């Protein structure tokens, strides 16, 4: 029942080491959602905690790691099972650990909320392949750079079909 969410911003099939802990690009006829999201717990990978520097704050947040933790403000898990078994009753989990994290958890994964960004340079992981028969493109929506936005972006959510 479950929702298993993927959230990854990318430069084409790369994944951007995004400044904000939740790596979106809203568009603003979509803000309402994200409080919707703020009581759902998180999954990523042990470098990408050390990269945001505390959890995010007022939700349940899983970490993958094979050392020991270092936060007691956050759950450890050794592998992915684990960490949707301690997500327990959520509704929603979002994914957002390393293209690691994200090719483990794809075949589990029932969503996606993907930010295309423009004229930006990807890091040194990539997004796993998925297949496109499997996924449908519900929503998207495209905002040109300008004043408000640095760089164009696209938003989009996927569902597995
Ligand atoms: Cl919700
Ligand atoms: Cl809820
Ligand atoms: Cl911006």
């Amino acid at each position: 029942a479950m929702i298993i969410s993927l959230i990854a911003a990318l430069a084409a099939d790369r994944v951007i080491g995004m400044e904000n802990a939740m790596p979106w690009h809203l568009p603003a006829d979509l803000a309402w959602f994200k409080r919707n999201t703020l009581n759902k717990p998180v999954i990523m990978g042990r470098k990408t905690f050390e990269s945001i520097g505390r959890p995010l704050p007022g939700r349940l947040n899983i970490v993958i790691s094979s050392q020991p933790g270092t936060d007691e403000r956050v759950t450890w898990a050794a592998s992915i099972e684990e960490a949707l078994a301690f997500a327990g009753n959520a509704e929603e989990v979002m994914v957002m650990g390393g293209g690691r994290v994200y090719k483990q958890f794809l075949d589990r994964a029932n969503r996606m909320y993907l930010t295309h960004i423009d004229a930006e340079v990807g890091g040194d992981t990539h997004f796993p392949d998925y297949e496109p028969d499997e996924w449908e493109s519900v929503f998207s929506e495209f905002h040109d750079a300008d004043e408000a936005n640095s760089h164009s972006y696209c938003f989009e959510i996927l569902e597995r079909r």
